[PDB]
């Protein structure tokens, strides 16, 4: 492309929305290549992630665990507008694993309280990405207090199957999951502290046994599950997100399936089919969809139970709908 | 189908074999669709799970663990009768990750001891799944203690490779995996109990770490070995169907290969080939098919080498037959 | 082939260099079938892997950590005469996982100190695989103690896409990753031993919590950085094959991409593509194909970060060439 014509690419800002909602878009790309324009304030924050009040000090993109999910269509060039108030006390950057050049940006991006940056990429490859802070030397730290999220680039056409058949979702869901590593005192209880870096060196300990205290989905236990569960019908189909940016995660939609899942986070990789678990590396992001048969709840958990059960990475899906008793039947209910 | 249409169908009651073995099918179906029966008591019982005499509070379906191999083929019913005998002290269920509705058929078999229920579902997806007992609020706890098993779900016309080419298996063997949370006293013992419900808090602090105690195939240190060792003859095909219905495992045959591996476990995803070792996530099932070429004795191992040797993950193959030179030779034996 | 055809077949013998380079071959095959020849040398010796001075008591192929790469033809023979110094303590074998019987090797290849052996093997399946030593009784301490490595089967022919279109690399390197389990004392130091079997009892109680305390590439923390880090240009293509032997991880290159990435390994499965993060499981090779497009340093870790900036398991490249605004650009640096 021309100098000229990148700048006469119309401009679009976008208001983004908390996970696991996402922003409006369009599927099929609507008219040329676009700058699609967002801004994120870092905001650094105590929040609460369990029944039993246990703090964190989150470092979050827009307010939120996981980021928002930011959606642009391949070849369109994502312009980021990232802010770190003065209120806040580290410096911060921002990786798109969906860039190309200068560590995904974030070589780029290091803002300190008080300053500002704008960063553009343009979006060449279609697929779900992780995106995460990395401030070097303290990579995994800031990573494992919640800053990370994903975006989603399609294909200007929208999605496909691998026989080429149109893949159009009636709603879509972005389910971020976090692992945290959070300090306990002798007597086992969580530690609470006045600022961030107070709980650097308990919190590296924690990190190097490499096993999580919690394992959540949009930033806690239980955020998806009961009033907040997400929903679907009978015969919608629908476009599930997921992202780790530091573990290994295994998700799977009990009671449904993964009709067309993009593993790897990738459209060009063709989607496996009919999975009942699903698996996404660290440092990743993947995309399942499917289309409701049956209603009821739902439970969508990373499979390994104890991780899902004990750790806190559950979420529920309430769907309405008649039962099919084609697809399954109590032929005899539980009786003595 | 509509209830009549079905209640027309043909039936078909199975009786199930102990893994590693499989019951007799036929791998092209037979006819059309028809409702395959299967009985299956739930008995919680001790098994002994090394040779330090370790003993964990079993759970498990047919008295097995894992529980037996079920096979069927695409659109035909399974229909399923679950006991839960009166000398039982839990309540226990079943989810098919094959099935759909009602998380997979636990919320609607939901069994007190003394009760047995009847479920019906179509098996409208082809591949090798999981499906375990999950008692809402205390789900990883039955699914450790080894309440899980898989089932075979055949296309109807038998299997075929990437291109459509027949792939036809003269064995099958069922190889389920499972990791284990024994808890020890303060002098590294571990510890015994006279009921599984003592076990319960002890059992889920070690849970927690996220780190096994053992991990083993079909319930126990060397149980596929010696007496139980599986058996093959050079140019036999074999399939190895391999399930882990809690934790990630990389299955991996010692002096062999994978040549066809459904590694999702799914037969509509083309299968990978040539593979050394192959990764199956906790939650699914797999499936590798290999064509033996050379006569011996093969591990069968879960390929993070700690847990095959130190913790139980290893079986072994005892393959007759004649050596194959060409493949490989001894050209200078260790000597001097 | 008979013998007396294999003993008509021209011989190679090949020089090995040092990891992470390449001994030189070509990438479409010269001509037809060869014996292809290696020697290898086993050293036990102590090596350290951090700043700190932490030693560990490698078992080392051909003196280093990983093994060198092999590389050879689709139906060519390796033969590799395995020595085993009477200066050594233990007994070694090695088992390639490219190759077909006697557990891959390692049954016809126990050599104790003083010994050597020669075993020829047919690489009849393309792709890269892990080789490593696997004594009975003592498998995953040899293993996690540095002994393995890798070998690439390049399709005679050369690598091409999954599309059938050619794929030619101007650079290989060869990363392999370990998992080093050391043992540390009451104020958490680490240990160090006289001889290799001292260590022992400490050793296999660390590896049983199935947590490393080291995770590097090439020997030890920052071996692919500085004056070693690996190098590219814009424009250049690299294929970077990348190994662990007991242990999964998740490579991804930030700032680039895995354009193509056979990420089980094997040369007949497509490969994925635009990938940011892939997985290879323990026990396994994968290989990923990538062509830069932006100067400066790129970070290739295993993208669980704890592993990867607390542990050890980041390598750098310095990518020299001109920035491409197009792809990203700083619209507004960092400022007030
Ligand atoms: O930006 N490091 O994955
Ligand atoms: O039924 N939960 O996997
Ligand atoms: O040779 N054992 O993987
Ligand atoms: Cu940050
Ligand atoms: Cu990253
Ligand atoms: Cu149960
Ligand atoms: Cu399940
Ligand atoms: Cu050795
Ligand atoms: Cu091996």
């Amino acid at each position: 492309a021309t100098a000229a014509e990148i700048a006469a690419l119309p401009r679009q800002k976008v208001e983004l929305v908390d996970p696991p909602f996402v922003h409006a878009h369009s599927q099929v790309a609507e008219g040329g290549p676009k700058v699609v324009e967002f801004t994120m304030v870092i905001e650094e924050k105590k929040i609460v992630i369990d029944d039993a009040g246990t703090e964190v000090h989150a470092m979050a993109f827009n307010g939120t665990v996981p980021g928002p999910l930011m959606v642009v269509h391949q070849d369109d060039y994502l312009e980021l507008t990232l802010i770190n108030p003065e209120t806040n006390t580290l410096m911060h950057n921002i990786d798109f694993h969906a860039a190309t050049g200068a560590l995904g940006g974030g070589g780029l991006t290091e803002i300190n309280p008080g300053e500002k940056t704008i960063l553009r990429f343009k979006a060449t490859k279609p697929g779900v990405f992780v995106y995460h802070c990395a401030p070097p030397g303290m990579v995994p730290w800031h990573v494992v207090s919640g800053m990370n999220g994903a975006i989603m680039v399609l294909p200007r056409e929208g999605l496909h199957d691998g026989k080429g058949k149109a893949l159009t979702y009636d709603k879509i869901y972005y389910v971020g999951e976090q692992d945290f590593y959070v300090p306990r005192d002798e007597n086992g209880k969580y530690k609470k502290y006045e600022a961030p870096g107070d709980a650097y060196e308990d919190t590296v300990k924690v990190m190097r046994t490499l096993t999580p205290t919690h394992v959540v989905f949009n930033g806690a236990v239980g955020a998806l599950t009961g009033d907040k569960a997400m929903t679907a019908a009978v015969g919608e189909k629908v476009l599930i997100v997921h992202s780790q940016a530091n573990r290994d995660t295994r998700p799977n939609l009990i009671g449904g399936h993964g009709d067309y899942v993009w593993a790897t986070g990738k459209f060009n990789t063709p989607p496996d089919v009919d999975q009942e678990t699903w698996f996404i590396p660290g440092g990743a992001a993947g995309a399942a969809f499917y289309t409701f048969q049956q209603p009821g709840i739902y439970a969508y958990v990373n499979h390994n139970l104890i991780e899902a059960f004990e750790l806190g990475a559950a979420a529920h899906f309430k769907v309405t709908g008649e039962w099919n008793d084609d697809l399954m039947t109590s032929v005899l209910a539980p009786s003595g």
